[PDB]
């Protein structure tokens, strides 16, 4: 039984899909999204992974000393099939248009949104990814030439290697995306300043 929040907002405005960080839940990003995109309908879906009571979108290997080697790509693939189908089903139920959807994710959720976009599993209109990273290297057969995407990064983020963030930006730009990059100073932590930066960016790109 899917754990999710829907908050109607103004029906004619683009819907937001919220995706939480590790250990977050469907309520984590709600007030943040309300600051970024006031009045927009909100759909927020909890990850299905709960190993040791930590909510996540896909499994780790536990090789916690590693970055990409710790990501279970079979799980990533299975859960992203599930999530794309779930988004379509709930958009159906709540009369939302997936092609207008703005994904707003933080860490784990941001990674999953970015991966779905790059794999062509969901045609989001825009993505706002706070402290995201590349999960896997693959052949992208997506063309995203018209799309706008906001990414934050901190150079003291122990979790996201510089090279890894370079590969994420490169995969998006190779697909044709127009990127805005915001640099924060609190490592992996979501900052008030990066959220205001995304709010401002959305007013410019909306």
């Amino acid at each position: 039984m899917t754990d999710y929040v829907f908050k109607a907002g103004r029906k004619d405005l683009a819907p937001l899909l919220l995706l939480h960080s590790t250990g977050g839940d469907e309520h984590q990003l709600v007030e943040i999204a309300e600051m970024i995109a006031p009045s927009h309908p909100i759909l927020s879906i909890r990850g299905r992974i709960n190993e040791q009571g930590v909510n996540r979108y896909f499994k780790l290997r536990g090789l916690g000393g590693f970055t990409k080697e710790n990501f279970d790509l079979e799980s990533l693939d299975e859960e992203t099939d599930w999530l794309t189908d779930e988004v379509s089903l709930l958009a159906e139920k709540h009369d939302l248009d997936v092609h207008k959807m703005i994904a707003i994710g933080y860490s784990n959720g941001a990674n999953v949104a970015l991966n779905m976009f790059l794999r062509g599993k969901i045609n989001f209109d825009k993505i706002i990814a706070f402290h995201g990273m590349q999960l896997e290297d693959f052949e992208q057969t997506v063309q995203l030439d018209d799309k706008h995407v906001f990414l934050s990064y901190a150079p003291n983020d122990m979790i996201v290697p510089q090279k890894n963030f370079g590969d994420l930006k490169g995969d998006l730009e190779d697909s044709g995306c127009q990127l805005e990059i915001y640099e924060s100073s609190l490592g992996h932590q979501l900052t008030q300043e990066e959220v205001l930066a995304a709010k401002k960016w959305l007013t410019e790109t909306k």
